[PDB]
């Protein structure tokens, strides 16, 4: 859902339901991530 910057607009893990939400100052904007990967 681009809901993202670790993640594109096909992200699986995320077009469910953007998993990332509570990665508050997590890698949300840090162009990658620990879920999604
Ligand atoms: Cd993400
Ligand atoms: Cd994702
Ligand atoms: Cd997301
Ligand atoms: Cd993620």
């Amino acid at each position: 859902k681009s809901c993202c910057s670790c993640c594109p607009a096909e992200c699986e893990k995320c077009a469910k339901d953007c998993v990332c939400k509570g990665g508050e100052a997590a890698e949300a904007e840090a162009e990658k991530c620990s879920c999604c990967q």
